[PDB]
């Protein structure tokens, strides 16, 4: 009851490992629960390419993610996209609110992604992915996704301008201190939830994390999400972001941790 879809495809990759640590982290999902991932889109080397360039480069790859996501959504099992970039979820969120208006979008990261065109410093479509879908810029690949229904999770230290343009479209933030199963539970109502999880909204890894407060979502912090969530109101699950090397044993710890995340919803969906 989990259609697993994993993008190989470049999608404005800034950083060198984001398409292995994809390629990973859907191995372990197939074997753990027996899946078999369909592939979507051809791996290219990360560029500092300007948004503009990057994303027609990227049409091809979220096209295919768009069709796949659409076919799953449409259909009775759990969606679970394994993403090498945010910026692929500007195919995806885009089909999630047309096919769930009143679904509730859980973008959990440790950025906004709320940049557009005009404000951006860096070009990076990857700052502007909740934006898009959003419709505050247009992506070529729709919008329709209600400010209003989206919450983001773990976010913290956004610029100033990014900042007022999540205020004044009506995006809510939940920091990293907040950001309990329960306050999750509360932005959500009764609605269905669609979860965007970039990897970098977690605290850098520390072993003693007794006696400092971290600023960074811990990783029992995502699991309790995953738990609180019922599984008949889950819509989805993106996981993107991880930057770990092919074959590397960081990547081997890395898995271990998304796997321990994101277990009670997966483990529902699955029996
Ligand atoms: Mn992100
Ligand atoms: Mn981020």
């Amino acid at each position: 009851m989990i259609d697993l879809i994993v993008s190989q495809g470049r999608v404005a990759d800034r950083a060198a490992w984001m398409i292995e640590g994809a390629a990973r982290t859907a191995r372990a999902l197939e074997e753990r629960y027996g899946l078999k991932g369909h592939y979507v889109g051809e791996p290219a080397p990360h560029a500092d390419d300007d948004w503009s360039v990057a994303l027609p480069q990227a049409r091809e790859t979220l096209v295919a993610v768009r069709e796949a996501a659409t076919e799953s959504i449409k259909g009775d099992n759990l969606t679970v996209l394994v993403n090498n970039t945010c910026s692929v979820s500007l195919a995806t969120l885009p089909v999630v609110a047309r096919e769930h208006p009143d679904a509730v979008v859980l973008y959990i990261d440790g950025h906004g992604d709320f940049n557009t065109p005009e404000t951006t410093d860096t070009g990076y479509l990857g700052g502007m992915v909740l934006s898009g879908a959003c419709g505050l810029w247009d992506s070529g690949h729709g919008a329709g996704l209600r400010p209003e229904q989206a919450v983001l999770v773990g976010s913290r230290d956004i610029d100033e301008g990014e900042r007022e343009l999540i205020r004044k479209a009506g995006v809510r933030v939940i920091p990293p201190g907040e950001a309990t199963a329960q306050a999750v539970l509360d932005a959500v109502k009764d609605a269905p939830v669609w979860i965007h999880i970039d990897w970098d909204v977690l605290e850098p890894g520390s072993i003693p994390a007794d006696y400092t407060v971290p600023d960074g979502m811990l990783p029992a912090q995502i699991r309790a999400v995953f738990e609180a969530i019922p599984a008949e109101r889950l819509i989805g699950v993106e996981l993107a972001e991880l930057n770990a090397p092919a074959d590397s044993e960081r990547a081997e710890q890395a898995v271990a941790v998304i796997l321990d995340m994101v277990a009670p919803a997966f483990d529902a969906a699955a029996a």
